[PDB]
C-alpha cells in the first residue's frame, strides 16, 4: 500500500510505542521517491526514543542528500552523535539546525549540552586515552610481572568500555585493540580468563557496527578468508569460555551485519542487509562448511550450531525472511540433519553428547520458520531424501549397521526438536522392522539406541502407537539386560507410560552412584525420575532424601546443560510451579522448596541454562518463581546467580515464560536492597520486564512486588527514573494509585511516584496545568487511616511546593485546601506533619498572597500553636513568611 503504513507509524509514535513504529516505518521504506525523507526523519526520531543512534545517525545522513536544508535530520543527527560521543560534528548539525531555525528551544538545550562538551572534549579525551594507555600496557604491552593485575587491567578497561560509547571508543584505540587480543589468543602459554576477558573487551567494542565490519574486512584483502579466520577463531583453543566468547563475536558480526540486536529486541534492517548481503552468504557458508569438518570441535560446532539458531530465523528477531528458505533449498538443512545422525560413539567429526539438542532446537526452530506451507513441504522433502539415503544404505551386513545407527540418531533429533516431522517418519511401516532389528541384536549399543528411540516416540497422539504396541513390550524385555547403558534406556520408557515405586527406587540406585555411574546413565536415570515426579508421593519420597538433592546437583554440575529438560521438569513439579491431592499443600510445597533451596537447586539451574530451548528456560523460570516465594530464601537465591539468570530468562525464553521471570525478579527485588540484588547496569535492563509486569485490570500478587521493586530501584540513580518514564509505566502506576479500596498498592504506587519526583520530566509534568496530579498529592497527604500513603504524598507534597506555580495551582484549582492544610499540620504522624508543614511553609515563601489567604485562614490557630510548643522549625519558617509579608 506504501502510504497508510507511515501513518500508521504516526499512530504509533503518538502512542509512544517507538520500537512498533520503527518496524512501520521500515517496513514502509520497503515499498518505495520522495516520500522516503519522511520516513528516514520519523524512523530517526523513533531509532532516537528507543536508544538506537547509530541508526537514528544512519537515517539522518540518508535523508540529506535529499535535502541539505533538513532541520528534523541535523536536531536528531546532533542528538544521536551526542549519545555517541563525537561531540563535534554533533555541534556542527545543531549549529547548523540553530541557524535555519533560530528559535527552537529544544536546540538551545542542545547547545547548552554540547559547548560545554566541546570545551572539555581535548581533556576528556587525553585523560581517556592516558587512562587506557596505563591499563592497556599494563594488560598487552608487556608490563606486568604477575597475571592477576593483568586481570585487573583487563577488567578495568572492560568496565570503561562498557560504562560509555566514548570509552569503547578509547579502548578501540582506532583498530590497535584487535592486533592486541590477536596476538594474546595466538600465544598458547596465555591464561584462560586473560584471553576470555580481552575477547570480552573486543566484543564489547565491536558492539558497534561499522567497527565490527571494519573487524571483519580487515584481516585478509580476501574477503572470504577475512570472515574464515573470523569464524575460525573459535578453533585456536578447546576450552569452552573462549568458544563461547568468540562465538560471541561472530554474534557481533551478524547483529553489525543486518543491523539487528534480539537481546534488545532489534529486528534487522533489510535494506543495510540487501547493503552487505555478500557478507552475509560468506559468514553462512563457513559456518556450514564448519559444521561438518573433522577439524572442527564439538563445542565449536555446538557453538555454531547456536549461531544458526538465533541468527538464522526471521520469526525469532533474525536475518529477515528469504535465508533460511535459502538455508533450507540449499545444502545446510542437509548439513544439519547430517549432524543429527551423530553420536560420540559412533562419529565422522567431533560430536559431543549435548550437540544433539542443539541440532533438535535449531531444527525446530527452523521448521517453525518456513512459515508457509509450500517452505514447510520443501522442508520435509529434504528430510525424507535424507531419510531414504540413510534407510537405503541399512543393509544386514557391518556397514549397514552404522547406517541404522545413523537412521535412528536422526529420528530421535527429529523426535525431540521438530516432533510432528518425527512423528510423520515414525509412522512408516519400513522403520519398525529395523528397531526390531537392532533390539535383537548383539551389539549394545543398538540396544540402547533402539530403547531411546522408542522412548522418543512416546508422546500424547495415538498414530505413534502403531510402532508403540511394538516398542513396550521389547522395552521391557531391555530392562533385563545386564548392561546400564542398556537398562537405563528401558527404564525410561517404562518411567514414562507410567511398580512405581520400584522404578523410582531403581532410578535412586543409578543416581546415588555418583563415581561408579557415568553422566550418560545418571542422565537417563534423571529423565526416568522427571517422567515420575509427578507424582506427589513420589516428590514427597525425593525431598525426604538429601543425598538424592546432593546427587542430581552434582549431575547438573557435570553434565551442565545437558538434563536441562529433566532437572528442570523435576524442579518445576517438586515445586508444584505449574499452574492450575493432600500433598500438594502449600506447607508441603514449601516444605519442598527450601529443601532445593538449601541444598543447591539454584546453582543446579544456572548450570543447566545454557540453552536456547524456550520451553526449558520456561520450565527454569516457573522454578525460580517459586523459589522466589519465600522471603527468607530470596537474598540466598540473589546470591547465587538468580538475578542475572533471571535477566537472561525474560529475553531469551518462551513467551509465557518471560512473565514468570519478570514475577520472580518482582519478588526478588521487592525487599531486597537494588544496590546489592542488581549491581549496576543490571537496575537498567530490571526496568523492562518489571513495568510488563503492570496490569491493574488483571489484579494479580506480580503488581505489588513489582511496584515495590521499581520503588526501590527508582531510589539509586535518575537513570532508573528517566527508563520507567521511557517504558510507558507512569499511567499504569497512576491507576493504582487512583484505587480506592485497595490500600498498599496505591500507597506503593504513590511512593513510586515520589522516588519518580526526583527526575525532571515527571516533575514538570506534575507541575503541568494539564492534570489534575497536584490534586492528589494534596488530598492524600490528608486521607488518614493510612500512614504510608500520608507520609509518601506529604513528602510529595513538600517536594512539589517549591515551585510557585505550583503552589498557585494547589491553591486556587484544590478547593478545601484549609481542612487539608489545618489536618497535615495537626497530623498525628510525625513524618506526614513535617513534610506538611514544610509544604505550606513554602507556599507562604513562594507568595504574598497565598500567604495572606493562609493567615486569614483556618490554618493559622494551629500553625501558632504549633510554634508556641522538628516540624515546628516548619511553622516557624511558614510564620517567618508571614512576618516578611
Amino acid at each position: 500500500t506504501a502510504e497508510e503504513i507511515r501513518d500508521e507509524g504516526n499512530a504509533a509514535v503518538k502512542d509512544q510505542d517507538y520500537i512498533k513504529a520503527d518496524e512501520l516505518y521500515t517496513e514502509a521504506l520497503q515499498l518505495t521517491k520522495a516520500l522516503r525523507p519522511v520516513l528516514y526523519r520519523n524512523r530517526a526520531m523513533a531509532r532516537l526514543k528507543r536508544d538506537d543512534f547509530e541508526g537514528a545517525q544512519s537515517d539522518c545522513t540518508k535523508a540529506l542528500e535529499f535535502d541539505g536544508a533538513d532541520v528534523k535530520a541535523l536536531f536528531r543527527r546532533s542528538l544521536a552523535r551526542e549519545q555517541l560521543g563525537n561531540v563535534g560534528p554533533a555541534f556542527q548539525d545543531a549549529k547548523e539546525a540553530l541557524r535555519l531555525s533560530p528559535n527552537d528551544k529544544g536546540i538551545v538545550e542542545v547547545l547548552q549540552r554540547l559547548v560545554k562538551a566541546n570545551n572539555d572534549k581535548i581533556k576528556q579525551t587525553t585523560s581517556l586515552a592516558n587512562k587506557v594507555t596505563d591499563m592497556e600496557k599494563l594488560a598487552f604491552r608487556g608490563e606486568a610481572k604477575d597475571t592477576e593485575q593483568k586481570m585487573t587491567a583487563l577488567n578495568n578497561l572492560l568496565v570503561l568500555c562498557r560504562e560509555s560509547e566514548s570509552g569503547a571508543t578509547g579502548v578501540w584505540n582506532q583498530g590497535a585493540l584487535v592486533p592486541f587480543v590477536l596476538n594474546l589468543i595466538n600465544d598458547a602459554s596465555e591464561n584462560e580468563e586473560v584471553t576470555v576477558t580481552a575477547i570480552r573487551i573486543l566484543d564489547e567494542t565491536i558492539k558497534n557496527s561499522v567497527r565490527c565490519m571494519k573487524f571483519l574486512a580487515m584481516h585478509d584483502p580476501d574477503g572470504p578468508k577475512s570472515v574464515r579466520f573470523v569464524c575460525r577463531l573459535m578453533c585456536k583453543k578447546s576450552t569452552k569460555d573462549f568458544v563461547d566468547a568468540t562465538g560471541i563475536l561472530v554474534q557481533r558480526v551478524f547483529n553489525a551485519m543486518a543491523k539487528m540486536d534480539r537481546q534488545k529486541e532489534m529486528k534487522p534492517d533489510p535494506e543495510v542487509a540487501e547493503a552487505n548481503k555478500i557478507w552475509i552468504i560468506r559468514v553462512l557458508l563457513e559456518l556450514q562448511e564448519m559444521l561438518q569438518d573433522p577439524k572442527v570441535g564439538a563445542v565449536q560446532r555446538e557453538t555454531c550450531i547456536d549461531l544458526f539458531l538465533k541468527n538464522l530465523m526471521h520469526m525469532d528477531g533474525g536475518i529477515p525472511r528469504g535465508w533460511s528458505w535459502k538455508f533450507v533449498e540449499e545444502r545446510g538443512l542437509l548439513a544439519l540433519l547430517d549432524v543429527a545422525s551423530q553420536i560420540p560413539e559412533l562419529c565422522e567429526y567431533p560430536v559431543s553428547a549435548e550437540t544433539r539438542q542443539h541440532v533438535a532446537i535449531c531444527l525446530q526452530r527452523l521448521e517453525e520458520d518456513m512459515v508457509f506451507d509450500t517452505k514447510r513441504t520443501i522442508f520435509k522433502e529434504k528430510v525424507d531424501m535424507f531419510f531414504n539415503a540413510l534407510i537405503s544404505r541399512c543393509t544386514n551386513d557391518d556397514e549397514g549397521h552404522k547406517y541404522r545407527i545413523k537412521l535412528s540418531c536422526f529420528l530421535i533429533t527429529m523426535l525431540q526438536g521438530p516432533v510432528d516431522i518425527g512423528i510423520n517418519l515414525i509412522t512408516n511401516d519400513q522403520l519398525t522392522p529395523i528397531m526390531l532389528e537392532m533390539a535383537a541384536s548383539q551389539d549394545h549399543l543398538m540396544q540402547g539406541i533402539a530403547a531411546e528411540l522408542i522412548v522418543a516416540t512416546v508422546s500424547k497422539h495415538e498414530r505413534a502407537i502403531n510402532m508403540l504396541k511394538v516398542g513396550i513390550p521389547v522395552l521391557r524385555a531391555l530392562y533385563d539386560s545386564e548392561d546400564p547403558t542398556v537398562k537405563v534406556r528401558a527404564l525410561v520408557g517404562l518411567c514414562k507410560i507410567g511398580a512405581v515405586i520400584s522404578l523410582a527406587k531403581t532410578c535412586k540406585k543409578f543416581l546415588l552412584e555418583t563415581e561408579k555411574y557415568s553422566v550418560d546413565i545418571r542422565r537417563y536415570a534423571c529423565e526416568g525420575l522427571s517422567y515420575l515426579s509427578l507424582d506427589a508421593d513420589v516428590k514427597e519420597w525425593i525431598v525426604d532424601d538429601s543425598l538424592l538433592l546432593k546427587a542430581l546437583v552434582l549431575l547438573a554440575k557435570k553434565a551442565g546443560a545437558l538434563c536441562v529438560y529433566t532437572l528442570a521438569t523435576i524442579y518445576a513439579n517438586l515445586s508444584n510451579a505449574f499452574e492450575k491431592h493432600p500433598k500438594d499443600t502449600e506447607e508441603y510445597v514449601e516444605k519442598r522448596v527450601r529443601a532445593l533451596v538449601e541444598e543447591g537447586a539454584v546453582p543446579a539451574c544456572v548450570a543447566v541454562s545454557k540453552t536456547e530451548s524456550k520451553n526449558a528456560l520456561e520450565l527454569i523460570a516457573r522454578s525460580l518463581l517459586a523459589f522466589a516465594e519465600y522471603e527468607d530464601l530470596r537474598g540466598r537465591i540473589i546470591a547465587e546467580g538468580g538475578t542475572v539468570l533471571c535477566l537472561r530468562l525474560t529475553k531469551e525464553a518462551s513467551g509465557e515464560g518471560k512473565i514468570k521471570a519478570g514475577h520472580a525478579i518482582a519478588k526478588l527485588g521487592a525487599k531486597a536492597d537494588p544496590m546489592i540484588s542488581f549491581p549496576g547496569q543490571r537496575a537498567y535492563e530490571v526496568v523492562k520486564p518489571l513495568c510488563d509486569l503492570l496490569h491493574p485490570d488483571v489484579e494479580g500478587k506480580a503488581n505489588y512486588d513489582s511496584l515495590l521493586t521499581l520503588t526501590n530501584l527508582a531510589s539509586v540513580s535518575d537513570s532508573i527514573r528517566g527508563r520507567i518514564l521511557k517504558e510507558k509505566a507512569i499511567p499504569k502506576i497512576e491507576e493504582f494509585w487512583f484505587m480506592t479500596d485497595h490500600e498498599h498498592l496505591r500507597a506503593a504506587a504513590a511512593e513510586l511516584l515520589l522516588n519518580l519526583l526526583f527526575f525532571e520530566k515527571f516533575y514538570e509534568e506534575t507541575v503541568a496545568p494539564g492534570t489534575d496530579r497536584l490534586k492528589f498529592w494534596v488530598l492524600y497527604s490528608a486521607e488518614v487511616e493510612e500512614e504510608r500513603l500520608s507520609r509518601a504524598s506529604a513528602a510529595g507534597f513538600a517536594i512539589l511546593t517549591e515551585d510557585e506555580n505550583a503552589c498557585a495551582r494547589i491553591m486556587d484549582e484544590i478547593k478545601s485546601w484549609p481542612e487539608v492544610f489545618k489536618d497535615i499540620a495537626m497530623h498525628e504522624d510525625a513524618e506526614t506533619q513535617r513534610r506538611g508543614l514544610m509544604g505550606i511553609a513554602n507556599i507562604m515563601h513562594s507568595s504574598n498572597k497565598l500567604c495572606s489567604e493562609i493567615v486569614s485562614s483556618e490554618v493559622f490557630r494551629v500553625l501558632v500553636a504549633v510554634t508556641k510548643l522538628g516540624s515546628t522549625e516548619q511553622a516557624k519558617r511558614g510564620l517567618e513568611a508571614a512576618e516578611k509579608f
